[PDB]
């Protein structure tokens, strides 16, 4: 949908008007969409529900010596965001992990929704003050 981000932020205004009403809708939103209407980060945890084999590379990662990927990795991936795929940088090392997984997960949640977000962000805090 060429309008799709105009969409997005009229659901915020949506869901802004009903907890501005005191109307319970029946959205079912992820722990990390919550997150992102808080501005709070999202959790590793997460990714296991969204991408369970991405999760897991994350948990390889985790526990494990860098030596066990047996090639390098850098703070840099392939993401699909629009049907366009581009490699990005997410700014590896035994102190960079303890952020990659942390950065690597905020990028593979927001990348793919990042201007949908915006939007409905927008929506949002139209009506609701962030704070």
């Amino acid at each position: 949908n060429p309008n799709h981000l105009s969409y997005f932020k009229f659901v915020g205004r949506i869901v802004a008007k009903a907890v501005y009403d005191n109307r319970l809708l029946e959205c079912y939103f992820t722990r990390s969409f919550y997150k992102h209407i808080l501005g709070k980060s999202v959790r590793y945890t997460d990714m296991e529900s969204e991408d369970y084999h991405f999760y897991q590379g994350l948990v390889y990662l985790l526990e494990n010596d860098v030596s066990t990927l047996g090639y390098d990795l850098t703070f840099s991936t392939e993401v699909q965001e629009f049907g366009v795929c581009e490699v990005r940088d997410l700014k590896v090392t035994e102190e960079n992990k303890k952020e990659y997984v942390h950065l690597v997960c905020q990028m593979r949640m927001t990348g793919a929704i990042r201007k949908q977000l915006a939007a409905f962000l927008e929506g949002f805090y139209e009506i609701i003050p962030k704070r």
